[PDB]
């Protein structure tokens, strides 16, 4: 188990963040592996990947994802200038993050159709401090906890629809939770 923060572990960049609430354990394992076990958590996001991401990375992931409540499993990362939090959501718990959001298209990639959305966070934490910024979403219709994500297909379709990214910051497979419980064990490559 590690403190929230960022660094490298067995060759992979990791980011682990929470809102301080308690109830989440993040573990870096061998190779590209990480595990998250949480019980009546606050908000948190943790996973392994790269710093910086690229616009055409093929990300592979495999393992087990057992949320009990509000949680996502996503390729997750940020761009700078413009500041964007983005999500290629492969699975989730009790909440589809695109509920109520404006649908801005579809993309077919890696065995499923994804629905595309933009949302906005207002004065929320970010990689550069409290800010108001857009989120880009690709929400997979066929949920899964293993597979391959051709991020180019998503970034290109986003750009097509006017969801353009700035300079890439980190890019990970992440388990996210908001006041929920669960376990996950995920291996990235
Ligand atoms: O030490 C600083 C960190 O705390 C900062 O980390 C980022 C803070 O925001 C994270 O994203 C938020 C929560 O879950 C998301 O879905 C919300 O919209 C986000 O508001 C991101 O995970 C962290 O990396 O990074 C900069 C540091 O100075």
């Amino acid at each position: 188990t590690i403190q929230p923060g960022t660094g490298y572990n067995n060759g992979y960049f990791y980011s682990y963040w929470n809102d301080g609430h308690g109830g989440v354990t993040y573990t870096n394992g061998p190779g590209g592996q990480f595990s998250v076990n949480w019980s009546n958590s606050g908000e948190f996001v943790g996973g392994k990947g790269w710093q910086p991401g690229t616009k055409n990375k093929v990300i592979n992931f495999s393992g087990s994802y057992n949320p009990n409540g509000n949680s996502y499993l996503s390729v997750y990362g940020w761009s700078r200038n413009p500041l964007i939090e983005y999500y290629i959501v492969e699975n989730f718990g009790t909440y589809n993050p695109s509920t109520g959001a404006t649908k801005l298209g579809e993309v077919t990639s890696d065995g499923s159709v994804y629905d595309i959305y933009r949302t906005q966070r207002v004065n929320q934490p970010s990689i550069i401090g409290t800010a108001t910024f857009y989120q880009y979403w690709s929400v997979r219709r066929n949920h899964r906890s293993s597979g391959s994500v051709n991020t180019a297909n998503h970034f290109n379709a986003w750009a097509q629809q006017g969801l353009t990214l700035g300079t890439m910051d980190y890019q990970i497979v992440a388990v996210q939770g908001y006041f929920s419980s669960g376990s996950a064990s995920i291996t990235v490559s």
